[PDB]
């Protein structure tokens, strides 16, 4: 093997995600703190263990990767794809550095944060900044159990890592980030067996709804994509509600983890433009997408041999 | 007769401050949520036992009480009194109700506030909210031990809840709050031992500074108040980290609560106007108070009427 | 003066409620436990500190009491009053003795019980045993949160002991118990919303429904009853799930504490045989009684002294 | 090619569920064997990582050839009744196993209901035992019970089918035994007996030494090598049941290999007995009403259907 | 009350016994120990809540009193006596301070200890020092769960605290130490019955042997004394297993409270010396005490105020 | 194939180290306890699951293989090579067996020490025994974070696992113990700035100074080693503080496995006998070496086969 990062990490309730522009000059203080950023994760986590379970994951998009290295790019590697459906837009935003980090606790998440932008002063401009929370049973902002189908053990190795296919970036993945709001209002106007409807399960007991009752336009509907292969084809996410009560803002924070981009975009694109029998996905109608990138987050020891 | 607010809480690692002035009009929508707000600690808590730890304490400014409330006031409710020192000032601004929401996890806290802002539309305008985050072993911003002095069981009673002394809003206390911003850089160029100086106890060990070393212009000089008989002056405290790493800022929310705000008053005055001795607190020179308030926190039998 | 019997239990997770009928002759055997059950909840609980929990409590019934003892009777003391509806009946069933086992494990229970039910082999015959279970989120069988609004802390001491009123028992209580079985597949017929209606709170976040659309028939509307005092009278459960999927039983084990059983039996004509504007208790309609008794729990001093 | 969770952690609550399919059943029964992998996740995902909720499914000898048809297990047969001198091992209906286990009943009880519920009209109980571990994982003879049970690829090799019978690698087989045990007789017996019963110390639980090890003891006849000088091992995961109203006091015996072949050596030493020994000593305080033989396929087996 | 010192502490698991002589001199660095003792369990334990459960509680010998104070002494206060038994001698052994700390981790019981140490070089002479650890079922060192029959809530503070009978000191209690030494080769070389009959109890499931049974030799028949009212006397005891592998040393380290040593000196005259019908306690027959003092624990105010 | 000693253990709070002899004609006794260590270590702590994490590393000294043992040696195995350094000497003490004991709680510890010494009474003689507890922040006796940047998961496997490189005894590793004792006093006699430049990390964040302000003489530098392959060489640590308050003693029990001991003797000759541009690690200016043994520690497989 080569080390991936922290990737497949265990459940974690809170996060920090960090998205970041490189400014003119900066190339060399990033560069830097890219080598060291393995060790930052172990110098803040490893007094709190074992419940501390903090990690961070770095991640690279495509014209920033262009800035920082030569070699040759990751296969799949490129700007995310701005999706103009006939209803609801995926907008794509700037972002040339993602940190996505994660722990048992919201503070360890502050501390690792704040010692990376730390090093970072001078170089960068912070685009995104979201502390979030999960809700005490594994439950998002909608209120719906939000996990439970992502792939497990040696099918989420399978699925999330780049392998012989780019031999160069094995350990290495794709996140695609989109940090979404809701509206709250409209989406408790809905009875529970109508939000059901719009997800494909059930809210209270998180069984699946049977084939011939769930919706074409259910969000499970749409987001089973099966490949070429007669498999499934799966992503790794972990999505995070954050959000401000003064300020009416309740969100959903978007992150998920493929081999490929071309599997994450699939489903992107039946959401936002639809399919044969489905004008878009129904969570969109109480869903707004305001940011939008995509990062390569490369194997742990191409980032310690800098 | 009567039980108080959960101002005595157990260690929680998680706050939301939400401080809030009431529009025209608004002041029977708020009189209609604060008999009910007990109800909804419960409805969203309970179901988290036992790790939740949920409380929410509710506070009244001086101005609201007047609003909402005819009857006598509690005898030591009034604006927060602004201090301009030589040096250094303690700001005064707006706020009419106090949520101080606590709990083991930031997402239940989160969901209380959204039920009670949610009663609240319309009514109120937001002024602060801070989600607040204690660190790993009871630290705060400047990387202290944070809670260490503050009194426990019986003495906290004593320190914290009125009494005969108001008999009608006996159970209640008066809670100060004022939202502090570091000056990290300046702070980081420290030795710990220079720290030390400043706070008044050992960093690592958190030992209290011996009185012959101990500086008189420190921390924990300046907020150790002996009243006329000799007997200490005591507050009970809650302050929690908060910040943004994108925007630099990093944050201290204090609250002490006591029976009456005299004490809390003293402590600042000694802090930001000095002593015989002491300039000011060493350390306002790190933090810079952005806001402040003061509010009665009623007995809890008070609201459900 | 006097130590009541660990009726304000904190939150277990597991229990055992054991009913059962003294046989002629058997008082003496009895009258001998009694005296000692303070001290096998010691033997047993004490080394699984501090994470046990282990609380018994020993009710004793009414023509049990006349049996057992002569002197002064608490003064609430009688049989069940079997309640006759319209529609629905409340039973009332045999029962002399109720030991109510509480703890943080199940096998802490059955080890006390163990004990006990060895020293009274002979003396008694079992009349009910159930075998109890905390769901999930202190959910109930029907999917709703089930204790919320129990009072706590000295509401709790002041609305359950005895005190100056019967001064001989004072540190005592009274406990009723019903078993119920429920109709899931009746209940799982409705609509999420039409079972808030029949509960009077919401199913998912448990926050009470407004005045202005809580019906008069729901639960949570005929369970309250204000004093001529204009002060609630409230009463302390522990209603514990049980059930077996073989033989399709699902229950709600319902046990009430309460300093008098005036408020106890007002709460049931009120479920059983309505109000001005209500037939009865909706949940009824769900919900069969199978059991029904009376016990009074003494202070713990009482049965020491034996 | 992914076997079942046959290999859980520890966990302390089980429910074991026995059922026969009826007539006409068979189409309902297969439908839901394709989705109990994914009820297990809906029940066991929002309790995480506590949960340790996992379900195995035993299919039985008969109802194997009415629900399948091509090859079949090479080892898969009814459970063979042992007619010793003195006990008696009977051999009791059951076409499907569930073995549900999780850190708490709930959890177990939730699955099994969503499991029934999909299977009402095609299929009739024969047992439901609701399990719990004792105290420090002690059975109802007070012995600590599961200490000698292989671990990790020991007990990878021990419990699934690999390249013996290539079509059905990653299954297993799982025998179950329900026994009840005298308490009366068992008490009646000195600690120092009950060890030599046993074969180990009731409170150190470390095993008695080869020169004072009775042969009838139970450690002794469940040791069994193989020709090739290797021990043969299975996998056990008994719980202890019970209801005091009926003085029942019982062990849940099941025990999981890659043959039944070993798990059925041990029953003949057992109950019939060897050269040195008439019949395990334990059967003298531990009546068998249950016996059953399942096969637990790969996940994948099960999924593609 | 006066606030008393952490004499009713939880189940902790870890334990550091200190025992110390003040040398010439040394009283003035000792009165200003004594005066920050409690600041300094709360510098070390407050950042470890609440897990930690860290107390000191802090006591003084009969002769060291009259080298600290004048004014008046505690009304029991007096040299541990030596009881010279027939077989067996309870030995009386130096020491002025006493500190009990304890905890459920060792590392605190140590930090305090190196702080309270540090602040005494120079003035005072180690003793004895035991690092003691309760075994994973709170069993003792020769197997039997210890500390089952303690007091505890109202009883306790009853049976530990100084009240109205000596005024000036109310809040105080007094410990009595005694350091064992056990023979372990010899106690396995009984059966369990034969254990069972030194101690009075049921090995495995800790329940009372019963009265009838029960040899008066046993140690629990020894050591339980009825007052003058027919009530028992209690104390609140401790025990801790210490031991050293290498060395063979296995060993229960005794301490008890009462609120008046009169009691706690009762149980030794009855253990040691015997009485009409019990040569002496079974259990000393597998137990040397190697020491012996007694102290007073004073009300935490009167250390907080010299 | 083969099954190693559990020498990666979780994060363990308590442990025991015993080191002994072997008296002459002990080897048989000797010999018959290895192969039953791996069953009492279970014997022991299997009641305890899952929190106990109970495990026992058994290494066997040099001169101890060649009187045990048939064939032929692990490859590195040599006695411990005294450091005649200058300033500071590295000793070598006597040493046959280590029983490296660890787990949650110092009990479960103790009763396998026990039991081990149990069946060696006799045969053997102790040398060493310490009785280790981690601080409450993974912190030495030092004050400095301790364990940060030990290897994990596959980077351990292959930095502490014997290979193909010495087939007969792949699974096994090498072990180095040494008992340092400080000098505490003159320790806290240094600024914290001063200390962190002799560690070579920050003392409350853990966080590595920069390269252009380590020291070339601080302790994380000397024991930073590359390989001549470019690589860097690691080894596994789990020191344990320990001490005495009473006698003024402050340790750090140094245990380092590596595959094998040239790395561990490398850091050591850095570390004593200094570079190029250090005299020496200056952390030995305030600590003292009072043992030194090296032992091979076998796959599990290896002494179950006795
Ligand atoms: C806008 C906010 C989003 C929310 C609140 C949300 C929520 C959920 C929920 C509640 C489930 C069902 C339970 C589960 O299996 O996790 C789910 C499933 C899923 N979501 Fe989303 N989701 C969101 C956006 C997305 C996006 C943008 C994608 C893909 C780009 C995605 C991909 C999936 C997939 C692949 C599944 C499960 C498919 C399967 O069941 O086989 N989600 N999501
Ligand atoms: C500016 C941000 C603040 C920080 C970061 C802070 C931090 C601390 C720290 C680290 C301690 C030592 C540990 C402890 O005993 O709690 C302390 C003690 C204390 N602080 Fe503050 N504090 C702040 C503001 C205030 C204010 C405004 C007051 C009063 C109005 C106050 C009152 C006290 C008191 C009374 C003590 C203890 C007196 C005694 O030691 O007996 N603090 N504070
Ligand atoms: C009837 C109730 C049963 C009880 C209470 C029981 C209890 C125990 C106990 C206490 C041990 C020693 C500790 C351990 O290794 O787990 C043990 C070992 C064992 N039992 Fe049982 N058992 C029962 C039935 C069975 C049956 C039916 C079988 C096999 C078909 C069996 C197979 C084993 C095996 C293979 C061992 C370990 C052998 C070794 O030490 O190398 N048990 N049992
Ligand atoms: C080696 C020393 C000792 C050991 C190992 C030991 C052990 C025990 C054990 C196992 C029990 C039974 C469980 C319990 O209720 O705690 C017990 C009870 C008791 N022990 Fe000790 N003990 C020792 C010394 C003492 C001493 C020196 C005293 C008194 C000065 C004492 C006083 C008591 C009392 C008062 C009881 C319970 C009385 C009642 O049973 O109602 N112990 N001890
Ligand atoms: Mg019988």
């Amino acid at each position: 093997e080569p080390e991936p990062q922290m990737v497949l990490s265990p459940l974690t309730s809170a996060a920090i995600f960090l998205v970041v522009t490189i400014d003119s000059g900066g190339e060399d203080t990033v560069r830097d703190l890219l080598s060291d950023v393995a060790s930052l994760e172990r110098a803040v986590g490893f007094r709190a263990q074992p419940d501390g379970r903090l990690s961070c994951v770095t991640g690279i998009g495509s014209e920033a990767w262009d800035r920082l290295f030569s070699g040759a790019r990751p296969a799949g590697l490129h700007p995310f794809r701005e999706l103009d459906g006939p209803v609801h837009r995926a907008v794509a935003t700037p972002g040339d550095l993602l940190f996505h980090i994660r722990a048992s606790r919201l503070d360890l998440c502050f501390a690792l944060a704040t010692e990376i932008m730390g090093r970072l002063r001078g170089a960068v401009t912070p685009q995104d900044e979201v502390h979030g929370f999960k809700y005490f049973d594994e439950r998002d902002m909608l209120g719906f159990v939000d996990g439970t189908e992502n792939p497990t053990g040696a099918a989420a190795r399978r699925a999330v890592l780049v392998g012989a296919e780019d031999p160069a970036f094995a350990g290495g993945s794709y996140a695609v980030v989109q940090k979404y709001l809701h509206d709250i209002d409209a989406w408790e106007g809905l009875s529970v067996e109508a939000q059901e409807r719009v997800i494909g399960r059930r809210k209270m007991t998180d069984v699946e709804l049977s084939d011939d009752v769930k919706p074409a336009d259910s969000h499970v509907a749409l987001t089973s994509v099966t490949g070429p292969d007669g498999s499934d084809l799966e992503i790794l996410r972990d999505n995070m509600p954050f959000g401000s009560v003064g300020r009416e803002e309740f969100g959903t924070y978007f992150i998920g983890y493929a081999r490929t981009p071309e599997v994450t975009e699939t489903m992107l694109e039946r959401m936002f433009l639809g399919t044969a029998s489905a004008p878009h996905d129904r969570i969109l109608d109480f869903s707004t997408a305001v940011t939008g990138s995509l990062f390569f987050t490369p194997a742990a020891d191409f980032l310690e041999d800098l």
